[PDB]
C-alpha cells in the first residue's frame, strides 16, 4: 500500500527508464544473470551465454528486456489497481517457466542496483523508498497467487 505522494515517486523514477528502456532493461537481465546464476538455466534462450561480454552483445537478450520492463512499467502505472495486469504473468511463471518467488526477489534488488548505476546521486532516498515499497507489493501480490496454485 502506498500513499499518492509515494506513487508520484514511483512514476518520477519510471520516466528515468522509459528514456532508455532497452538499455535499462538490458541492464537489470545481466545484472540478475551474472549475480545469480541459477536464473539463467530458467531461459533456455539465453542459456548459451557464457560470458557478460556475450550477455551485453546480445540483440535478443535487450529485446527481452524491453518485453519485461514494458510489462512492468504498465503494472506500475495502475498504481496497485493491477489484478488483470498481475494475473496472467504471476501465472505463466509459475505454471510455464518456473520461477521461484526468491527470483522476483533478486530481480527486484538488481532494479534498484541498476538505477543507482545509472543514476547516481540522482535517486534519491525517497525515491528508493517508494520504488522499493511499488516492487515489494507487485511480488507479495504474485506471491498470493503462487500460494494458490501451490507453487514453490
Ligand atoms: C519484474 C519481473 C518480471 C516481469 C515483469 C516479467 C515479465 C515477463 C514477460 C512479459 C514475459 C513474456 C510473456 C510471458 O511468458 O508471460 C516473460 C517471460 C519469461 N520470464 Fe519473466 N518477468 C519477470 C521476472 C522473471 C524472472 C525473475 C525470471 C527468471 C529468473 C523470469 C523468467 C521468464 C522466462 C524464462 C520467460 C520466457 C522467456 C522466453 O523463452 O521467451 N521472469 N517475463
Amino acid at each position: 500500500g502506498l500513499s499518492d505522494g509515494e506513487w508520484q515517486q514511483v512514476l518520477n523514477v519510471w520516466g528515468k527508464v522509459e528514456a532508455d528502456i532497452a538499455g535499462h532493461g538490458q541492464e537489470v537481465l545481466i545484472r540478475l544473470f551474472t549475480g545469480h546464476p541459477e536464473t539463467l538455466e530458467k531461459f533456455d534462450k539465453f542459456k548459451h551465454l557464457k560470458t557478460e561480454a556475450e550477455m551485453k552483445a546480445s540483440e535478443d537478450l535487450k529485446k527481452h528486456g524491453t518485453v519485461v520492463l514494458t510489462a512492468l512499467g504498465g503494472i506500475l502505472k495502475k498504481k496497485g489497481h493491477h489484478e488483470a495486469e498481475l494475473k496472467p504473468l504471476a501465472q505463466s511463471h509459475a505454471t510455464k517457466h518456473k520461477i521461484p518467488i526468491k527470483y522476483l526477489e533478486f530481480i527486484s534488488d538488481a532494479i534498484i542496483h541498476v538505477l543507482h548505476s545509472k543514476h547516481p546521486g540522482d535517486f534519491g532516498a525517497d525515491a528508493q523508498g517508494a520504488m522499493t515499497k511499488a516492487l515489494e507489493l507487485f511480488r507479495n501480490d504474485i506471491a498470493a497467487k503462487y500460494k494458490e496454485l501451490g507453487f514453490q
